[PDB]
C-alpha cells in the first residue's frame, strides 16, 4: 500500500506478499500483485481474469516457469520499483473514474498501464494481448445516470436549483425571514427583481441557495413553481448568444455580484443582486431603470449564536483538513471573539477564517526530533556505497549497503514514530484568543485588581490620580456603568510634564495591550466655527485611549459634539463604547477646591457633569536609577550585536551627574549616555583597544571614565 | 504559510505578496519540493506546480478534467469557474489592485508576505549559484567576497529586499 483502498484492494495487496513467500522470492514484483488479484478470486479484478481464461492454475504455472524457488531469505521484504510504480498508477487509474477510492479493478488497470514487467509477459505469453485485457475490466463498470437549459446550463453557470434537487445542498441557516423578503420582491410586477446589500461579507450568496430549496419543496406561490436559480457574474465572445438562448425560456432567475451589463427588464431576464452597502448607491445613481426593475433588502450580520450553527453544519465538511469535527467549545471562540474583538468583517466570514487559519496550522505542527540529522547521515553513505560501487570496492559495499539499510529502517521507524505527533494533535479557545491578539480570567482581571501596582510602575508620584482612574475603569469594566458610553471619561488637570499623557499611555498599554493604541488630538487646531472632527482615527482603532489635549481652547461648538459622545458614545456614524476618553487642560495649573472652581467657570456644566471623573495632577538616586534603566536597554541591544558591556555603579553615578540641574531635569541623560558610553566605546573599538566579544566594562577611576576588559 | 491557505475551503488560493524577486519564485519551488519529498497533508499528493492569447483558455480545459495542479502566476483572472489552484505574484499595493473592485479576493485568493530572507541564510544562498556564475570567471569564491554583498545591503542602502540586492552586486 501507499494510501487506502478497499478491503479487496488491501487484501489483494497483502495477498501478493502471501505469494511473495509461498515461492520464497525476496521482492514482490508486478508478478505477485497479479497472483494477488486472481487469488482473492472475488474482486472485480479477480472476476475479470476469470474471463480471459486465466485462473490461478494457468498463471502460477507460467510464473514458476520463469522464477521458481526460493531463497527463504524473507528478510522483511519490499516491493519492486516497477510494482511501486504499478501502485502509484492504480491511484491514477481511479482519479480517472471518479472512484473516490482504489480497489481491485484499479490495480489490474494500473498493471496494464505500466506494461513493462513480469505480469505483462505472463500474459503476452498466455496469448492475451494487453488491450483485450483492459477491455474485460471496463465492460464491468459504467456511468451512473429540459431543452433550453442547454445554451444556459452550459456556460457557466452552476444551476442552484440543481444542487438543490439531489438535496446535495447545505442547510443553510438564516436569515430565514431574510429569504422570505426576497419572494415578495420576486412575486411582484413592479419591483420585479431583488438586490441584497450588506457587508459582502455575510456570505450574501448564502441566502440565494435558500430559494433553490423552497421553490422546490415547495412553500412558494404557484406564481413561481417551475423555475431555476443560477449564478456568475459580471462581464466574453460568448455574447448575446446564450442570453438569446434564455429570453427564449421564461423559467429563469439570476444571481450577480458585479457590474451592470444591464439589458434590464427587457426579457424575463430576472435577477438577484449582491452588491456592497455603497456600490448600489452607485447603480440606482445610474437610475432609473435601477430604482425601478431591481430592488433591495438589508442583509444582517447574523445573530452571533446563528453564526455558531452555520459553522457546525459545515463542520463535518471541514474535516477535509484533518482535525474536525469539533470542538464546539472552540467554535464558540472563533465566532465570539470576532463580534467584539477585531471587528472588521461580517460575523460569519470572520469565524470560519479563524477556523481555517487553524484549519491547517495544526495539521502542520504535525509535519514540522532533531533526527533531521539521521537522513543527513544516511546520505554520506549512499555516496560511499555508490561511488564505491563505481570503483568496486564490491564487498566494500555489500557491508556498505547493509550499513545503509541499517540506518534507513532506523530512520523510517522514527519517521513513523511521528504518528504519535498525530495522536497528540485540539481546539479550545486559547487557540483562538491567539488568532485574535495576532490581529491587533486570572491575569486579565489581575491587570484590573492590581492596576494601581501596574500604572504606578510607569507613572511616578500622582497616586491621587492613579487610584481614581483604577477604580473608575474597574467600575465600568465590572458591569456597573452603561456599556454604550465610553469605558471612561476623564479630565486631567494640572501642570505640564507631570504625567498627564504618560498615564494615558500606561492606560493604553495595561487596558488595551499597546502603549501606542492612542489617538491624540490637539485642540489648538479646533478653536473656530470650523469644528468638524478624529472620527477617522477612531474608526481606525475603535479600541484606544482617545486623548484630547488642552480642551480649554475648543470652540464651545465642539462641546456639543463631545457631549453627544459622553452621553451616547457614538457620532453620526462612529463608535466609542470601547474608548477611554481623556481630556487635558491647564484650567487648574496656576493653582483641590480653588481649582474645581476655575473649572466650573471655564466649562459649561452640562458637560462637566457627564464626565466620569475629574482627575488632579499635583533625587540623585533616582537619576542614577534612570541612567541604569537606560543603560540596561542598551547593554541588551548590544548583546544582540555580539557586544558585551557593563556599567559599574560608579559609572552610572557619573552619568547621572548630568541631570541634576533642576532646570532641565533628567532629559540630558539619554544624550549623555550615548556620548560617554556609545561614542566612547566606538572610538575605543575603532582605535583598536577593545577586541569585540571580550567583556567590556565602563568604570570611573580618578573621577574620570575608564574602559576595562575581562573576557 | 503557503500551505495553511492551500488547504482551506475559505480564503483558499494564496497570494504571494512581498517586495519583488527572488525570493518569491523560490516559495513555490518550495511546495514543489515539499509535496514530493514528501511530508504534507490535507490531501495534496501527486500534485504538480506549474508556471510562467490565441491559445488562451485552450489549455485551461485540460484541467476542468483532472485536478492535480496548482498554478504559479507572474503578472488577469479567467476566474475560479471551478478548480484553478494558483499562487500569487504581486506587490505590497498591486494586490490592492484586486480586492478593491473585490471580492474574489477576500474570498478565493488570500495573502501572505515575504520577509527578507535571513542575513546568514542570505549568504549560503549565493554559494549555491556561486558555481553557476562561475560562468563569468572569478567566482566560485570568495566566500569572503559574498559576506560583503549581503551585509552591505541590509543596512547600507537598504531600499530593496535582503536576498535580491546582494546578488545584483556580484554581477
Amino acid at each position: 500500500m501507499f494510501g487506502r483502498f478497499t478491503e479487496r484492494a488491501q487484501k489483494v495487496l497483502a495477498l501478493a506478499q502471501e505469494e511473495a513467500l509461498r515461492l520464497g522470492h525476496n521482492n514482490i514484483g508486478t508478478e505477485h500483485i497479479l497472483l494477488g488479484l486472481v487469488r482473492e478470486g472475488e474482486g472485480i479484478a479477480a472476476k475479470a481474469l476469470q474471463a480471459l481464461g486465466l485462473g490461478s492454475e494457468k498463471i502460477q504455472k507460467e510464473v514458476e516457469s520463469l522464477i521458481g524457488r526460493g531463497q527463504e531469505m524473507s528478510q522483511t521484504i519490499h516491493y519492486t520499483p516497477r510494482a511501486k510504480k504499478v501502485i502509484e498508477l492504480s491511484m491514477d487509474e481511479a482519479r480517472k473514474l471518479g472512484h473516490s477510492y482504489v480497489g481491485t479493478e484499479h490495480i489490474l488497470l494500473g498493471l496494464i498501464r505500466e506494461g513493462e514487467g513480469v505480469a505483462a509477459r505472463v500474459l503476452n505469453n498466455l496469448g492475451v494481448s494487453l488491450n483485450k485485457a483492459r477491455q474485460q475490466v471496463l465492460q464491468l463498470l459504467g456511468s451512473n445516470e429540459s431543452n433550453a437549459n442547454t445554451p444556459t446550463l452550459d456556460s457557466l453557470a452552476r444551476d442552484l436549483t440543481a444542487i438543490a434537487k439531489e438535496d446535495s445542498l447545505d442547510p443553510v441557516i438564516g436569515r430565514s425571514k431574510e429569504i422570505q423578503r426576497v419572494i415578495e420582491v420576486l412575486s411582484r410586477r413592479t419591483k420585479n427583481n431583488p438586490v441584497l446589500i450588506g457587508e459582502p461579507g455575510v456570505g450574501k450568496t448564502a441566502i440565494a441557495e435558500g430559494l433553490a430549496q423552497q421553490i422546490i419543496n415547495n412553500e412558494v406561490p404557484e406564481i413561481l413553481r417551475d423555475k431555476r436559480v443560477m449564478t456568475l457574474d459580471m462581464g466574453e465572445d460568448r455574447l448575446k448568444k446564450v442570453m438569446d438562448e434564455i429570453r427564449q425560456a421564461g423559467n429563469i432567475i439570476l444571481f450577480i455580484d458585479a457590474i451592470l451589463k444591464p439589458s434590464l427588464a427587457r426579457g424575463e431576464l430576472q435577477c438577484i443582486g449582491a452588491t456592497t452597502l455603497d456600490e448600489y448607491r452607485k447603480y440606482i445613481e445610474k437610475d432609473a431603470a435601477l430604482e425601478r426593475r431591481f430592488q433591495p433588502i438589508q442583509v444582517d450580520q447574523p445573530s452571533v449564536d446563528e453564526s455558531i450553527q452555520i459553522l457546525q453544519g459545515l463542520r463535518d465538511r471541514y474535516e477535509a483538513h484533518h482535525r474536525v469535527s469539533i470542538t464546539d467549545d472552540a467554535i464558540e471562540a472563533a465566532v465570539k471573539l470576532s463580534d467584539r474583538y477585531i471587528s472588521d468583517r461580517f460575523l460569519p466570514d470572520k469565524a470560519i477564517d479563524l477556523i481555517d487559519e487553524a484549519g491547517s496550522k495544526v495539521r502542520l505542527r504535525s509535519f514540522t526530533p532533531n533526527l533531521k540529522e539521521l537522513e543527513q547521515k544516511l546520505d554520506e553513505v549512499r555516496k560511499e556505497k555508490d561511488a564505491a560501487v563505481q570503483s568496486q570496492e564490491f564487498e566494500k559495499a555489500a557491508s556498505l549497503r547493509d550499513t545503509e539499510q541499517r540506518l534507513r529502517e532506523q530512520v523510517e521507524d522514527t519517521k513513523k514514530s511521528w504518528k504519535e505527533k498525530q495522536g497528540q494533535e485540539e481546539v479550545t479557545v486559547d487557540d483562538i484568543a491567539m488568532v485574535v491578539s495576532s490581529w491587533t480570567a486570572q491575569t486579565e482581571t489581575d491587570k484590573l485588581l492590581n492596576m494601581e501596582n501596574i500604572l504606578h510602575s510607569r507613572v511616578i508620584g500622582q497616586d491621587e490620580a492613579v487610584v481614581a482612574v483604577a477604580k473608575a475603569v474597574r467600575r465600568a469594566r465590572a458591569g456597573l456603568k452603561d456599556p454604550k458610553r465610553p469605558i471612561g471619561s476623564f479630565i486631567f488637570l494640572g501642570p505640564t510634564g507631570v504625567g498627564k499623557t504618560e498615564l494615558a499611555r500606561a492606560l493604553a498599554e495595561s487596558i488595551f495591550g499597546d502603549e501606542e493604541s492612542m489617538i491624540r488630538i490637539d485642540m489648538s487646531e479646533y478653536m473656530e466655527k470650523h469644528s468638524t472632527s478624529l472620527t477617522e482615527k477612531v474608526r481606525r482603532k475603535p479600541y484606544s485611549v482617545v486623548l484630547l489635549d488642552a480642551i480649554e481652547k475648543a470652540h464651545p461648538d465642539v462641546f456639543n459634539i463631545l457631549l453627544q459622545v459622553l452621553e451616547d458614545g457614538r457620532l453620526t456614524t462612529v463608535d466609542f463604547r470601547n474608548t477611554i476618553l481623556i481630556m487635558t487642560s491647564n484650567v487648574g495649573a496656576s493653582e483641590k477646591d480653588k481649582v474645581m472652581g476655575e473649572l466650573k467657570r471655564a466649562f459649561r456644566p452640562e458637560f462637566i457633569n457627564r464626565i466620569d471623573e475629574i482627575i488632579v495632577f499635583h533625587e540623585k538616586k533616582h537619576l542614577t536609577e534612570i541612567v541604569s534603566l537606560m543603560s540596561d536597554q542598551l547593554t541588551k541591544r548590544l548583546k544582540e550585536q555580539d557586544l558585551s558591556i557593563e556599567l559599574t555603579d560608579a559609572a552610572k553615578a557619573k552619568v547621572a551627574e548630568e541631570g541634576v540641574d533642576l532646570e532641565y531635569g533628567a532629559r540630558p541623560l539619554r544624550r549623555a549616555i550615548q556620548k560617554h558610553v556609545e561614542d566612547r566605546l566606538s572610538e575605543e573599538l575603532l582605535r583598536g583597544n577593545i577586541h569585540k566579544g571580550q567583556h567590556i566594562v565602563l568604570d570611573v577611576e580618578d573621577g574620570e571614565f575608564v574602559v576595562k576588559t575581562t573576557a
